[PDB]
C-alpha cells in the first residue's frame, strides 16, 4: 500500500513532467514569435 | 524525525505540483486568447 501511495506520486510527477514539456514548447512558441516579431 | 524532514519535503513538491497545474492553466489561457486573436 505504501508503494502504491509511492506510485501514484509517481504519476503525478510524470504528470508534472508532461506539463513541464508543455510549457517548454509553450516558450518554444514564444521565443518564435519574438524572432518573427523582430525580423 | 528524518521521515518528517522528507514529509516536509513532499509538502513542497506537492506545493511545486500545485504551481504547476495552475502554470498549466495560464499556458492554456494563453493558448484560448492566442486562438481568439488569430480568428
Amino acid at each position: 500500500q505504501n508503494e502504491i501511495r509511492i506510485l501514484q506520486d509517481k504519476l503525478n510527477s510524470t504528470m508534472k513532467l508532461v506539463s513541464h514539456l508543455t510549457a517548454q514548447l509553450n516558450e518554444l512558441k514564444e521565443q518564435m514569435t519574438e524572432q518573427r516579431k523582430r525580423r
